[PDB]
C-alpha cells in the first residue's frame, strides 16, 4: 500500500489539504467535524512552504483539495496552483459539495486535473446541471465523478471509550488509517486522517493537543525514516478513543440546521457491530453511503 520507492514515502491514494474548514453545509457526522468550525482559508504560500518539504521525501498520486467546501475559498485556484507548484502529487483534484459550482470560473477548470461531486438529498444537484458540468469536465479533460450519497455513518462522541479492545478494533478496521489513506496536512504537520487534528478541539471540555497524532514536516536527513515510521505504524492514536473510524452506524444523510451538532451519545453504542464485523473480514467492505454513483474518467 504505503511503500518506499526512489528515496520517497508513495502514496497510492491522495494526501489531502483542506482549502476551507469551514462549509455552508451542517451534514450529521461531518468526518472533518466542519459544521463546528469557523472561516479559515488556508494560505496557499504557506501550503505551497509546507508541501513543497514534505515533497523532498513524500509523493502521492493526487492531492484532494478538500476541507469542508473548497469552494469557499477566496482563491482557490491560487491554492490549487501552489499545490501543483510544489509536485508533490501526480494530479490536482477537488472535492465540493457541488453547491457553489456554478460560480467557478473557466480558470478553475483550466487548472484542475479532476473534480468529484458529493451530492447529497438536502442540496440535491438538478441533472440538468450535472450534465453541464459532464460537458465542461471533458471540454478540459477534467476526470469527473459524482457520489449521490443515501447515508452516512456517526464518525466521533465527546463520550469516548475506555476499553482497548474497541479502540483496537475500530483503528484496525479504519479505512482512513490503512486502505484510502487520509493523509492530512495541517499547520505543518501531517496526520494519519482529518478525524485525529480536527476532533479534539472540538471536544467540549477542551480536547487536548491534536499534535500528540501527528508528525511535523520537516526536512533533516532523518525525516524520511520517521515519516515512514508515522505512516505505517500500527497503533492506535489518542484520536481512536472517541473516533468510530469507519464502523460507526448508518444513517439517512440530513443536515442538522438548528444548534447543538455536538455528538454526546456513549461511543460503544454508535459502533455498527455486524458491519465492523465484515470489516474486520475485508477492511475494503463498501460502507454502504453512496447508493449511485457516476464516473466520466479522462484514460491517462
Ligand atoms: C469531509 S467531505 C469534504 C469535501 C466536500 N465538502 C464533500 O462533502 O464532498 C469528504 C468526503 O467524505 C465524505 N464523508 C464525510 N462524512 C462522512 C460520513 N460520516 N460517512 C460517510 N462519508 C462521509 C463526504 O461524502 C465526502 O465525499
Ligand atoms: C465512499 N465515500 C468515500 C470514497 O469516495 C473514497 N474513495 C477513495 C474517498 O476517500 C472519500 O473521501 C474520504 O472520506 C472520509 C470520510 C474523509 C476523508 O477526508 C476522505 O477523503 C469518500 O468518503
Ligand atoms: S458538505 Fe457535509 S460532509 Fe462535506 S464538509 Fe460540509 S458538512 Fe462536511
Ligand atoms: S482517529 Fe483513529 S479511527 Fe478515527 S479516523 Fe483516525 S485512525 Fe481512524
Amino acid at each position: 500500500s504505503v511503500r518506499l520507492a526512489d528515496g520517497k514515502v508513495r502514496n497510492p491514494e491522495g494526501i489531502e489539504v483542506n482549502a476551507s474548514l469551514q462549509c455552508n453545509m451542517r451534514c450529521q457526522s461531518c468526518a472533518h467535524l466542519s459544521p463546528l468550525y469557523r472561516r479559515e482559508n488556508a494560505d496557499p504560500a504557506e501550503i505551497h512552504d509546507t508541501l513543497s518539504v514534505l515533497a523532498r521525501s513524500y509523493h502521492a498520486s493526487y492531492a484532494k483539495i478538500m476541507g469542508g467546501e473548497p469552494l469557499l475559498h477566496p482563491d482557490v485556484v491560487g491554492l490549487i496552483e501552489a499545490v501543483r507548484a510544489t509536485g508533490i502529487s501526480d494530479t490536482v483534484l477537488v472535492a465540493t459539495n457541488g453547491t457553489l459550482l456554478h460560480r467557478a470560473t473557466e480558470r478553475f477548470w483550466q487548472a484542475v486535473d479532476s473534480l468529484e461531486i458529493s451530492v447529497y438529498p438536502s442540496r440535491m444537484i438538478a441533472p440538468e446541471e450535472i450534465e453541464r458540468y459532464r460537458v465542461l469536465a471533458r471540454e478540459h479533460g477534467v476526470s469527473l465523478l459524482v457520489n449521490y450519497y443515501g447515508h452516512f455513518r456517526a464518525v466521533y462522541s465527546e463520550s469516548g471509550t475506555d476499553a482497548p479492545d474497541l479502540v483496537r478494533d475500530v483503528f484496525d478496521t479504519c479505512k482512513l488509517a490503512h486502505f484510502w489513506n487520509s493523509h492530512t496536512v495541517y499547520d505543518g504537520w501531517l496526520y494519519r486522517c482529518p478525524q485525529s487534528v480536527f476532533m479534539p478541539r472540538q471536544l467540549r471540555d477542551g480536547g487536548w493537543d491534536p499534535r500528540v497524532d501527528g508528525l511535523r514536516i520537516e526536512d533533516d536527513p532523518a525525516f524520511l525514516e520517521r515519516l515512514h515510521r508515522f505512516l505505517t505504524a500500527d497503533d492506535p492514536l489518542r484520536a481512536c478513543r472517541n473516533c468510530l473510524g469507519s464502523v460507526g452506524k448508518l444513517h439517512p444523510h440530513q443536515e442538522l440546521p438548528r444548534a447543538g451538532w455536538q455528538v454526546t451519545e456513549q461511543l460503544a453504542a454508535l459502533v455498527d457491530y455486524p458491519f465492523l464485523k465484515v470489516c474486520k473480514d475485508d477492511i475494503t467492505a463498501d460502507d454502504g453511503c453512496v447508493e449511485r454513483s457516476l464516473s466520466a474518467p479522462v484514460g491517462g
